[PDB]
Order: structure tokens, then sequence, then C-alpha cells
């Protein structure tokens, strides 16, 4: 059922809810061989990083638990300073936690490169990042994911949490907007 004007802003389709279930597959299995055992925590970066978030936890077959942050970057021009706002800190201990960060875009670094920062700061046994989407050409701050979905282009995208004015979050699947939908 896939009636609504919505999808007829889509120039094209970059992931299918498929192959993103399937990417959940492959990524879950290779964090549970390395999270087998361990203290590990989920992270999420509200809002959008929670649809993925969600898939992907059901594929890591061991212990975990799961908190949320939701924080908010300064930006000189529309480039963030790295200055980032805390909103809504996790909710528990990471001290001796194994972290992974769970992310559905990398795409400058900047605002994650400053989480990544105050986590270490908290005495984590370890700290990972996966993202389901990487613009690996548009990467500004020092950091690279350890695990990533699918590397893309440098489009606008939206679908699976990724938005357009808030909108867009809830199609299963990821594509390209029209520019005539953004344009000025």
């Amino acid at each position: 059922e896939m009636n609504s004007v919505m999808h007829n802003d889509l120039k094209e389709v970059l992931l299918t809810e498929e192959d993103i279930q399937n990417i959940c597959k492959e990524l879950g299995a290779q964090l549970t061989k390395d999270y087998q055992g361990k203290p590990l925590v989920c992270v999420g970066i509200l809002k959008g990083s929670a649809m993925f978030m969600s898939d992907l936890i059901k594929r890591i077959d061991t212990h975990l638990s799961i908190d949320f942050m939701d924080v908010s970057s300064y930006h000189g021009g529309t480039e963030s300073t790295g200055e980032v706002q805390i909103i809504k800190d996790l909710g528990s201990s990471i001290e001796n936690k194994d972290v992974l960060i769970i992310e559905d875009i990398l795409e400058t670094g900047t605002t994650l490169k400053s989480i990544t920062e105050l986590l270490q700061s908290r005495k984590v046994n370890s700290l990972e990042i996966v993202t389901l989407l990487d613009k690996p050409n548009r990467r500004k701050a020092d950091i690279e994911a350890k695990y990533v979905g699918k590397k893309i282009p440098d489009e606008f995208v939206v679908g699976y949490g990724l938005d357009y004015r808030e909108l867009y979050r809830n199609l299963p699947y990821i594509g390209t907007l029209k520019p005539e939908v953004y344009s000025n």
C-alpha cells in the first residue's frame, strides 16, 4: 500500500525496504560476534536514528541495553562549529560499558565527533559507530564508522528517519528528493 502522494516526490530509490532489512541482518551478525557476552549499550541520537536502531537491535543476538541522546549543534553559517548543546543526555552510566552509537547517516561528522569525545571522557570500555548511510566525501571532522550499511554520493536523501522539514521519516525506504521539492 504505497498510494500517498509523498512517493511521487522521489527522483530515485537508493535503498528499498528489503535492502535495509538485509543491511540490518548483515550488520547485526557482525555486531553479535563483536559484542557476544559484553556489556553493550546502544545509543541513538534523536530523532532520525531511532528507526534504524530499532531494526538493527532486533538482529543483535546478545544482551544489550539501549539509551538516547538529544543534542543541538551551533552553526556559523550553516556549518556546525563542533559546539553541541545537550538537550537530553544519556539516562544511565556508561563507565566500563561497551558503547555503540547508532546513526542513520554520517556526513560532515562534526556533531558526531563532539558526541564521541563526551562519551570517551566517561571511561567507557570501548566506543564504536554503526551508520546506515555514509557520504564519505562530505567528511569535515576526523572520524569514520566501524560499521557502515551503504555509501552514497552527496544527494539529498529522505526516508527511514531522514527528513525534509520534519516529513518523510516514515517512508520505509530511502531515496532522493526531486529538486523541485526543496528548491527556492
